[PDB]
């Protein structure tokens, strides 16, 4: 039975009895996600920016089943053209305005990749994107507004792929967390 999360500890509860099993319902996380209205006291802790490119902040490292994360993306900061190896991939905003931009899978012929659509993802929206779906790219475009969003991996996953734009070809990066519930990892 879904409930709207009275605050991030009680999101964070709810997100344990959703994935407290083997499979993922994809519209009632997405709803509970979305239903949850970001509260910036009860984030702060895990908003932790750096000033050259956007920080990953980890805040619940779920049942084995999830990873629970905060981005913060300063003025301009975006990220790669990426995909979310075989994970589920849903991105809430908490804070500030995000430009999603879609683009399918490239080919094996080196190609620009053309935008498929973007989207505007507004402050609580959640947006959902699997590697079925597509690759995205996330940016905060704005020249005065840092974004905050929150970020639910399923399975957890540590490395994915960025994709040159030019080409289609892709690399293996390795993601790093700037934080961990609320600490910061050098
Ligand atoms: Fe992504």
């Amino acid at each position: 039975e879904l409930l709207k999360p009275r605050t991030l500890a009680d999101l964070i509860r709810i997100l344990h009895e959703l994935f407290a099993g083997d499979e993922v319902n994809v519209e009632e996380v997405q709803a509970v996600l979305e239903a949850y209205e970001s509260n910036p006291a009860e984030w702060a802790l895990y908003a932790k920016f750096d000033q050259y490119r956007y920080t990953r902040n980890l805040v619940d490292q779920g049942n084995g089943k999830f990873n629970l994360m905060i981005l913060c993306w300063g003025e301009g900061h975006g990220s790669s053209i990426h995909d979310h190896t075989d994970s589920h991939c849903f991105l809430k905003l908490l804070q500030g305005n995000l430009k999603e931009t879609l683009f399918d899978w490239p080919d094996k012929k080196s190609n620009e990749m053309i935008k498929k659509s973007e989207r505007t993802l507004r402050e609580n929206q959640c947006a959902y994107i699997n590697d079925s779906i597509g690759l995205h790219r996330v940016e905060n475009v704005s020249h005065t507004e840092p974004a905050v969003s929150l970020h639910l991996f399923s399975p957890p996953f540590d490395t994915c792929h960025a994709f040159d734009q030019r080409t289609g070809h892709k690399n293996k990066v390795t993601m790093t967390f700037h934080s961990k519930f609320g600490i910061r990892t050098p």
